[PDB]
């Protein structure tokens, strides 16, 4: 496989952003990583044979390294205690200066694409297309945080967020009556979605979720929050959206993969049709 590593670099944060990348078309699948995003290689890559499996779809596939806890947004602020010297600027990277770079030295194009997400990032990429639907006309959100602005999900967020690399959320998105938490919140964002038409594919997983407080409440949260987003969806006039929610599905690798692969000939028909 023709997959290359190349250095990015960001105005916005000061450093070059590592991406992996596999060519095969002007459009392409975002790949965005879960909430313990390393350093050297995008967890897709590390768990999952995608690359292989998108290698002659006629898409290309980009694969941002690095940006733990980081929900590919736009920070306030560094994060204090972990001490982290620049301020996370993922959403200026992913919209503005990534796609700038890949079009210019690849010609990928910078419109026309899809953002797919797990975990921390299932929310990213929905927010990512609600705010740039003409760069994300299609985004899959894989048992991410579709309220992320309302009742526990704040906290638990936030919690999530210490335990992997000490990272705050204070300096993200400032407490939770600040309004970047509505901003970014996908159920808050449903409007968007559906004045866009959006073409949105949201994966709910079973059981152990992706804090020190029992499995099955975390699970009960889930389910109502979810359940919630579908049917806002549909009231609010979505009619764009194809919603996951298998018993057997988990939130894990294998099933993130087993959904990326579904999905293949759904971007295919929406980007490529």
């Amino acid at each position: 496989l023709p997959v290359e590593y190349l250095q990015v670099p960001s105005a916005s944060m000061g450093r070059d952003i590592k991406v992996q990348f596999q060519g095969g078309g002007p459009h392409a699948v975002y790949l965005l990583d879960g909430l313990r995003a390393q350093d050297d290689y995008n967890g897709w890559d590390i768990n999952t044979p995608a690359f292989e499996e998108y290698y002659q779809s006629g898409l290309s596939v980009i694969m941002p390294v690095g940006g733990q806890s980081s929900f590919y947004t736009d920070w306030y602020q560094p994060s204090q205690s972990n001490g982290q010297n620049y301020t996370y600027k993922w959403e200026t990277f992913l919209t503005r200066e990534m796609p700038a770079w890949l079009q210019a030295n690849k010609g990928v194009s910078p419109t026309g694409n899809a953002a797919v997400g797990l975990s921390m990032s299932g929310g990213s990429a929905l927010i990512l297309a609600a705010y740039y639907p003409q760069q994300f006309p299609y985004a899959a959100s894989l048992s991410g945080f579709l309220n992320p602005s309302e009742g526990w999900w704040p906290t638990l967020i936030g919690l999530a967020m210490n335990d992997s690399g000490g990272y705050n959320a204070n300096s993200m998105w400032g407490p939770s009556s600040d309004p970047a938490w509505k901003r970014n919140d996908p159920m808050v964002q449903i409007p968007r979605l559906v004045a866009n038409n959006t073409r949105i594919w949201v994966y709910c997983g079973n059981g152990t979720p992706s804090d020190n407080i029992p499995a099955k409440f975390l699970e009960g949260l889930t389910l109502r929050t979810n359940q919630t987003f579908r049917d806002t969806y549909a009231a609010d006039g979505g009619r764009n959206g194809v919603f996951n929610f298998p018993p057997n599905g988990t939130h894990s690798w294998p099933y993130w993969n087993e959904q990326l692969v579904a999905m293949k000939a759904d971007i295919q028909h929406v980007l490529n049709g």
